[PDB]
């Protein structure tokens, strides 16, 4: 059993949770420094992307292990917002350690810590901007759906792609129309109720919105119906398959007929679970766990459209969907717990065969389309109507956004050295520490440009200070500009909001351990 | 879990993607100096196409596994652009390289090299020099094409072979006509449509084109039908073979009448499935994956001309060609899935049998003979064939060409140093530091032709400087010339336009990694 | 020899320069820890004096010289502020050092010291206060005077003197009517002109202001007269000694009375040259490098009072005072280079024989004759006058005083942490970072009175900001206090002007030399 001391201790653990953010630091802006991974089995990947930096790496140190747990916490709200967070964090507890070395108390520096914050989110609604609950059906002479998508296209990655940015602002355009609204002011939109289907070849331009469920399955038989009008949908939870006492009989290898008489006695145990299913008047059926091949063949006979592999969240929708009920098993189906579609048919998309389902009772949930060229520009052009997707149910989640390049913390490190001068004993310190750790984020996004960065920290400053909070610095430009409003680098308020939770709270974290024993 | 510092791992990187290329490039060109390449086996290989040398020889350091990346996707393109793009990806690193000593941010250094690239895009169609689509057809009085078939030999051989040449030449005007033509002088006829089959035996001057396909797999029994005229030819995917239960039957030994019966009951399974055949009246059948010896002796008796083991791609041309169905399996034949042919024979290529299938409607895909030698001097042919296809494939596709001998690199190495003049700040250093890489291909080629380097380049700049796009240094020659384009040393556009395409691919993505975590 | 790098060498000049500051510094104001400093031949020394501290020890790097050297030319003209400006030194140099690592060059740092410079001399005659010029005939009821003996001796000693420090009262009375009135309202005195002559064996109360001149020798024989009434005093620079030839005569030990007789006759020019003094009529004489024996006994005879070993200094006051010229020699000696005294006499002070010189015709200097106890006790009574002595030729020779306790400094830290907002560019972080430095003196004090130095900081800022001008720290009492002034701790402008004049110079310094080259 390994010891370690006090003071010691804390000092160990402010340098893993340290060494782990300066090194995500040369991967912090939207140009940021790509990183190198290597596997035991010795594959390579270059990416820019920090919870797969996180992710991809041997971390040991208990307190390494801690601020990766944040970051993985973090990972499931945002992509590049988990980035940022790892950074502050680290930003955070270099300040925290200064004080600790004039023998301050750490109890008092996570009470001047937490005024800190609480100061922070009752400045960031009125620092931050309001835009409509609808613009005339919330989408109309497009304007600000238009450049959260191409902001967000080229904050991560710019290149060439004004084809594609088109018809992801469509898309985009496309689940606004979805969309119903909260008093408040935000939505009940849903990335979950969302789903998103690519089909190989071609152009994507051709990519849709669907009100229906898409069926990216070949299904079964190409015998089996192409198109099924007035569909009654049964949906079976258990393999189509032989139902049989467990402990299994035993015939003679060496008698050539008997070996034949278990493979046929199964065989019309399934020709008649498909005659009990014809008798029910299904259409269409769906079996989650699987289809023996004469049973394919004796659907295909009967007339009946059958689907293997559909998984669970699928299967949840189409249920809810079309009115079904979810049956166990093919002797437990039963004639009104069938749902109904308007159509089912087959239909090529990029040569490829899939089935699309339509004339829904309630489909909550929407099928997006996705048709387009290989597999690099096409697994490509999914993460990007992703990445854009998810800007956009942020925006329609919440209607608060609030202006980027580092202009919000600008704000926080003066209105807080300003707060923390009304401020009493040894509070005071730690405040004015936090204050200062705002103002240590910003400068490094001119550095990353190719730019001075403390000639860049201070000009901000002085026109922060004469101006007022439209001022900032652009990686993408290279430069300091005058209003952040006109480049379109608003952000989400959320993306603020989690980070300083989650660095304020990895900080106190590491602050408030004080003690280290390992077997 | 081996670590590494940013700006140490950048030149770590550089070096070590540098020293790759700073091997390879002695290779360089068409007197380049061989290499011996002894694998862990022990088997010895000497080569100097710079493809395989990367594919041969074990690569660990990371940064030179992305160039060998760059290789491997340009090789799927073409064989000699390959070569030199490897070289010139280590030009651009070493300028590159002293821009990071002067500590100029590579943002800077990425962006300068797109903007000096962006330029060159726009340079080389003005330095290229357009010839004909068609015009009296491609190669009449041949000349041009004449041209670019004792120009590619004279590059990848540089020895005797006058009586090969006109016969290459001979064989590249039969595929010219072929063609299927493209707007705006294009075409579409190309390699994956392209067949060639090498017999031994005699002499290269009896290669030919056919317009039907070739089969090598021979008529099998000589007691088929060696010549089909009006053939009725039945394509199958399966085995003509016995198919049966998955647990396998048993009869004893210690029973010996019963293991015979049970022998020619499977015999009755086999003449059932050939007397299927001989039902649908196909005078021709084709089995991809086999033919059982009862078959095949079946097959004889009832005067059907049977192949065995056919290519999946030689198949569907066939069916193309004919007509036909590929027919799943003797089950699934059915009696309108047979191609037509107006003769089938087996032909005799330097004394061994070959199956012409030929009168067939409407194909689009060639297929060429290549009789001749014993056998290295064939597979050596073929290759110099390969080779002359290769150039004659990069013309068809765009009809321009661009002067060889270093006239376009010294030509962009003026305009890009005149460009570079014109933008202003650090930036320019960037841009002028691609135009000098340039001018670093090109006299290495003087000195691998056993001439001064630095000298040669003064020469080579003087007759550069008074008059235009002219003027070069050849291996071949062995000298400095006037006129480049006179001697033959003129490129197709395709082999510039990717090489300097692959190598800022490489160089780019080089530069933009600052960390290397290792397992 | 040893060379040293660029940035390197200037680390380790202000590391050196640093450990001597911050070593010095555990001596620091009038509570300081003292230190115990043994010799190479093992002389035990305890002192907390610091410009003692440097002397009596062993500085060996060359930047730790240079502050010696800065401490030697301060010490000349102040004995508190040496200590304080060691100390003041090392605190500039710490923040230096910071910028440095900021990668801010050192010309830069240089001209925003500068600047802060220029700004404090003209906040130092603000924040300076003046009393009076001439405070009802000075030193009137005494008052003023008489609380800056005090508080001398109090910050001196901290024990019991009070008999002694009203004597001290008495003498610092007498020394103010010497003084002489400058337009200004100065008033002009000087220590080269105050004199203080010691006596073993008596009584302090017996202290006394002379308007003549005191010898404070014994004067050589008692048959002289021991007082002498209208006193021609002849003053001379040469021995009382035989003139005779350089190239000289010999004489054999074995011609015995040719000895005796050489030895007359080197008796009988000197019993010439005291008769020629006797002719002349002197009745004091002073030889400055002697009188012989037989010399004093033929002086004696002609009823005169020689005088020996009256040094250089001593003797210009005599000049200057009696309307003597100095002679040269006795050859020289001539009758009316004479000066003239009402009276010369001997008198007993401590049983110790003394002898006083008056009735001088403009003297302008002064002696001070100074009884006591003892050895120790008497040394110790010279230093207690000569202490508050000095703070009297302050206070007089420029009329303007400031307030003590950290209370300037305070507020210079906070007048600049104001003017630093009106500056621009690099060097205004450079002027913020030596406003903070001022801070970090004063706070010390506190910490060697045993109170929290961080908390007496907050509480001074406030009580500075919510209150106003003269807030400072008693290290005497131990309290952060209120009003400054009525603690009496009031100390000329001259010692603050000064330790910020020498601690800006050997910062400036360090920070001007880039480079050490040591063989």
């Amino acid at each position: 059993t390994s010891r370690n001391s006090g003071r010691d201790a804390l000092k160990n653990n402010i340098l893993a949770a340290r060494t782990l953010a300066e090194m995500l630091r040369s991967s912090l802006g939207p140009k940021g420094l790509d990183k190198m991974l290597i596997d035991s089995f010795g594959d390579v990947t270059i990416t820019n992307d920090g919870a797969t930096i996180v992710k991809e790496m041997e971390i040991q140190h208990p307190a390494a292990k801690l601020l990766v747990e944040a970051a993985k916490a973090q990972d499931s709200e945002v992509g590049d917002g988990t980035t940022s967070a790892v950074v502050l964090a680290g930003l955070f507890l270099e300040k925290a350690e200064s004080l600790v070395d004039q023998n301050i108390h750490p109890t008092i520096i996570i009470e001047g810590f937490k005024k800190a914050f609480n100061k922070s989110l009752e400045l960031l609604p009125q620092l931050a901007t309001k835009v409509d609950v609808s613009d005339l059906n919330s989408a109309t002479a497009r304007d600000a759906l238009k450049k959260i998508v191409y902001t967000t296209m080229s904050s991560k990655f710019m290149a060439e792609g004004e084809e594609l940015n088109k018809i992801m602002d469509i898309v985009i355009d496309a689940v606004t129309t979805v969309a119903e609204p909260l008093p408040d002011g935000g939505y009940n939109v849903s990335l979950d109720l969302i789903k998103i289907d690519k089909k190989k070849g071609g152009t994507i331009e051709d990519s849709q919105l669907i009100r229906g469920i898409v069926l990216d399955k070949e299904v079964v038989h190409a015998g089996m119906p192409r198109r099924v009008e007035k569909a009654k949908i049964a949906v079976l939870d258990a393999s189509l398959e032989v139902e049989k006492p467990e402990i299994s009989a035993k015939i003679s290898i060496t008698s050539p007929d008997q070996i034949k008489a278990f493979l046929d006695e199964e065989a019309k145990y399934l020709k008649d679970m498909v005659d009990k299913l014809a008798s029910i008047g299904a259409n269409v059926v769906i079996c989650q766990k699987g289809i023996d091949d004469i049973a394919q063949h004796f659907l295909a006979k009967r007339g009946i459209l059958a689907v293997r592999r559909v998984k669970r969240s699928d299967i949840e929708k189409l249920e809810k969907a079309l009115g079904a009920r979810i049956i166990s098993s093919i002797k437990d189906a039963t004639p009104e717990d069938l749902g109904y579609a308007e159509l089912v048919e087959e239909r090529k998309v990029g040569n490829d065969k899939m089935v699309f389902i339509e004339g829904a009772k309630n489909p909550k949930a929407v099928n997006i389309l996705l048709r387009g060229s290989n597999d690099m520009a096409l697994d490509e052009a999914e993460r990007s109507i992703n990445d854009a997707l998810y800007s956009l149910r942020n925006i329609l989640m919440e209607p608060y956004i609030v202006p980027g390049g580092g202009a919000i913390e600008l704000e926080l490190s003066a209105r807080l050295r300003e707060y923390a001068r009304s401020v009493g004993g040894k509070e005071q310190l730690a405040i004015e520490a936090y204050a200062d750790a705002l103002e240590e984020i910003p400068m490094i996004l001119a550095e990353t440009a190719g730019l001075e960065p403390i000639s860049a920290l201070m000009d901000l400053r002085a026109r922060h200070a004469k101006g007022l909070t439209n001022c900032g610095v652009d990686v993408i430009n290279g430069k300091i500009i005058d209003d952040i409003y006109s480049i379109n680098v608003v952000e989400p308020i959320r993306v603020t909001r989690q980070v300083l939770k989650s660095a304020t709270e990895a900080a106190t974290s590491i602050m408030k351990i004080d003690d280290l024993i390992a077997a």
